[PDB]
């Protein structure tokens, strides 16, 4: 009833280990939810259409061009590391454990509070808050995921990363048709190149409401509201990355000659002619074995086209790539590489204390060396007579289609049926956790934004509205839009994601990379003078594996 | 639910006595505790740093530098005699009963209330005060005693003394890890000394959060919360103090020439040389058998350095002393042996009515005659050649690294495997009854602060705290103002302390201490002409005991 | 007296006279309660020659 | 042995290497070698 709590706080993280070093890791999340009344209780198609940055020419890269649904609903979203683990918990699980599986997933709502504001009283003239008792709060979960998937990590629009923050859900929108034409151009381009949004093919017209696909809730305060336990099925993300690249698969060649002194440059020597070497290659043509030439069993990674844009009904894209890391030291063609960059604000994880709209950003590197450094490309002549001249090689610097600015690996693709992969490691704290698979007949072999996959159903989407509190003078005949008591809601989410994983084992004789602090490093994790804070990047793949 | 009480006051003090002479002390407490909402919602870390007076060279000992962590927590703690018994049970205890032991500790927490101030209404223009009954009071025990102990009698912040008069928690705050710096120096000592704080040892940060490691519970109004009972496991505490120092342990020599008149200077007489009698002495040398010089079992007591400060990474700090009371007819070195002084306010002791910012204060001075008198000790030489010269002997009035107000017995420490020692008395009422114990793997023989230490397991921390209150304008994303409506709580604690006594018996001739009224004292006991009062500090340990 | 900017001397102040604090020392003489002077439970570690 | 648990929001000390450091673990251009001292208590506690 009124006076009596439905439900209890808990953001602790419980380690259960059991045997063969299998642990049962139970993340609980708790937050305090602030939610206003929608904007109007309506649903818009709203267009959007930014020619005056289009239509620059050489700007074609900037398109925000889109069609939108814009829905009174609000989306409680909390598919994101942060949500559920503080840096303790995260060095436990990276340093330690080898692999995790995503095991279950429930969340509930309690304690709902209602007040109006509604203002006014008196003098100079002050606002004043009151309880609405019989107000109702609507809540609605989609768990046949009848409608559109929308993460909200992709827009840093999940719930906050602190548990002692208050935070708020975020309003629900999804993707309307749209077709849309754009030709690229150059700063030099004459004319205005064809830039138009033409319109909404009705063969694709797709408008979703909560109301008739979910059943909805009301909540009173003495309401409460919860899921059942929603069990996943899916592949094991995996904590260690592989380190070698086809130059190190296998029997490296025997040295006839070592070194017999210890130093820098005191190398040692295979001992025998390039031509006169036993193995196998896959050159037809010459007898040279050497370590670039030799055959490894597949191929470790692929190159892909950067930055590549591609275009379909609805305007251009980036054409996204997977692997990372490729390059040496401290240099590594991040687009070539696809490495991905995250932006985001003050709720997770910017500097609490930071004014300002500019966002925080990191761009993150993986450890797993399975990229690319295209500088180090090249293509021969069927020949093979080298030195190579000039007319027989394709360097990464030669200009393609007479374009000095451009050369053949940007184009390039070496994906085939010898190509070896790995998943995408997680992004602490701003990255997805779990994504929704394409219903497409054919799917892709990964995803970019998150490491777990549910190719069975995936949790459905929890929505959360005030209800309308009407004034006493409702015409629904009437244009003139309704006049509603000013509401607003503070309710409490508390959730439980349930892991599996397995404890690593040391085999080789060093150690390893693991996190720690750290002279430096060491204030990124405790508040401040003033109320902190500051959550930062930090890895997850860091002991290595072996691939071959 | 609302209009429904949830729990009943009770600070009724019961004694059931039992067979064999065991009694079962049941002392029930209660309090109205009042809380306001926090200064703000975030966990700050504060570092507090008096140069302001530490660089004045010989203000060492003023040293206040330290890191903090202040938590929008508070805490009830009610660790103190006060808080269980008015002078008259403390009476009965004391004069009755031998020994003392600890058994359990319950506490609940009932009939919470909370209201939101608010406001501005109106007329000159006065504020008013409104119930929240949605609003939820956040608690939370800490029964695994996952975070620092901090017991608030130290500080003079427990609950209040008086069953009558409300009370409060204390803001929680923890120590957090500071590297530091200031030696030592005098008036003369000029040039700067170094006086630095260097920061934190990256190897030494723990950031604990209530949110993080305790469930957390919210109370609305019809809501209640309980412990379990907790058991206790520690030695018994004494009532009685011993009164034999070294020079009465054994057989006193026997007498051969008795008094033959009453009166006060006719003394008996040993009526054997000093140097032909029989008896065991450590003393190689000399054939002397006095009572300073006749062996003993063991030793009563120990010397200790005194004002001695020590220092490791976080600063200078006091040695502190065990035994006590050590000198005297009304003359003690309140030092050597370490009586405590305790200084508290109106909540816990001090007249209700004194008005100024000045704290009352009294220093306890054990009854258990076991420290030392170091103005008494000496050093001889070797030879024992005597009466001694001055070259051969060593006096408390000889400076020592030739300091005019030092002598060696300031450094002195006479702890040894004969030392024999007693716990701490009680300290009525400001006294820490319990304390949990260091987790380091060799432990102290004793606590300066408390007679009972856990080394089981202690009763977890209480805290609690105003839930978050929003008002209709709130931006987690923004840097500004948590907007939060002005909100308090009201709520009832009982607790229930029970202790296991055991009935003194008389085997003397004479009579014994024992507490009373007196014309003097008589009027710390009642209130005034208008609402008192006064509650009195009053020893423990009255009754003679017997070491040997 | 906490802080209200961010910094490395923006330090917070206990706010009491030294020798007017409520609290408990091992020092019969002086009212002076500073962390120096602090009773603690026990001692943590000790000086050998 | 026991595992650890986490108590704290901050991470805490532990061993790895890093960039210096790593070359006291590999041997070296002839037959190495060496084995090199490294704490063992890395981790906090709380005495109170
Ligand atoms: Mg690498
Ligand atoms: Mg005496």
């Amino acid at each position: 009833g009124v006076g009596i709590s439905t439900g209890t706080f808990n953001n602790q993280t419980e380690f259960k280990f059991l045997e063969n070093g299998w642990v049962y890791i139970t993340a609980n999340s708790s937050r305090l939810v602030h939610l206003n009344m929608p904007e109007s209780e309506n649903y818009r198609r709203v267009v959007v259409n930014n020619l005056d940055k289009t239509a620059v020419n050489g700007n074609m890269a900037l398109d925000d061009t889109h069609a939108e649904i814009v829905t009174p609903w609000s989306l409680v979203d909390a598919n994101a590391w942060g949500v559920w683990f503080n840096p303790g918990d995260w060095q436990l699980i990276v340093n330690t454990m080898s692999e995790l599986h995503l095991v279950s997933f429930e969340q509930e709502i309690f304690n709902v509070v209602l007040k109006t504001v509604s203002e006014s009283a008196t003098q100079p003239p002050t606002k004043v808050y009151n309880n609405d008792l019989t107000a109702s709060l609507m809540v609605a979960l989609d768990s046949n995921n009848t409608m559109p998937f929308t993460p909200a990590a992709m827009r840093s629009e999940t719930l906050g990363f602190y548990p002692w923050k208050p935070t708020i859900p975020t309003p629900w929108r999804y993707y309307f048709q749209w077709d849309r034409t754009l030709i690229p151009s150059h700063t030099g381009t004459s004319g205005t190149p064809t830039n138009i949004y033409h319109g909404t093919d009705p063969d694709d017209v797709q408008f979703y409401t909560i109301e008739n696909s979910v059943p909805v809730h009301l909540l009173r305060t003495g309401d409460e509201f919860a899921t059942g336990t929603f069990f996943f099925d899916c592949k094991p993300c995996r904590l260690t990355h592989t380190w070698q690249t086809n130059r190190a698969l296998g029997l490296p060649p025997f040295l006839n000659s070592l070194p017999q002194s210890e130093g820098g440059t005191n190398f040692g020597y295979i001992g025998v002619q390039q031509d006169k070497r036993r193995g196998v290659t896959q050159m037809g043509n010459t007898n040279y074995i050497t370590e670039a030439t030799i055959m490894r069993p597949a191929e470790v990674g692929y190159s892909a086209p950067y930055y590549s844009f591609e275009a379909s009904t609805q305007g251009p894209f980036k054409t996204p790539i997977a692997a990372g890391r490729g390059g040496a030291q401290t240099d590594e063609n991040q687009a070539a590489d696809g490495d991905p960059r995250y932006a985001f604000g003050r709720q997770h994880g910017q500097k609490t204390t930071t004014t300002g709209e500019t966002p925080e950003r990191f761009t993150y590197i993986a450890h797993q060396d399975t990229g690319r450094y295209p500088e180090g490309d090249w293509i021969q002549n069927i020949n093979f007579n080298l030195p190579v001249t000039d007319d027989n090689v394709l360097l990464p610097t030669d200009p393609i289609g007479g374009k000095t600015g451009i050369n053949y690996t940007n184009i390039f693709n070496t994906y085939g049926p010898l190509t070896a992969l790995n998943n995408v490691p997680p992004v602490y704290p701003n990255g997805q956790i779990w994504d929704k698979e394409f219903d497409t007949d054919l799917k892709p072999r990964l995803h970019v934004n998150a490491p777990f996959v549910c190719q069975n159903n995936c949790p459905g989407q929890l929505f959360v509205k005030v209800a309308p509190n009407l004034t006493n003078q409702y015409d629904p005949d009437a244009s003139a839009n309704m006049s509603r008591i000013v509401t607003y809601s503070d309710f409490w989410w508390k959730g439980k994601l349930v892991f599996k994983a397995k404890l690593r084992a040391s085999h080789t004789w060093n150690p390893i990379q693991q996190m720690s602090i750290n002279v430096d490093n060491q204030f990124n994790y405790v508040p401040s003078n003033i109320g902190g804070m500051k959550i930062v990047y930090e890895k997850s793949q860091l002991a290595p594996r072996k691939l071959y």
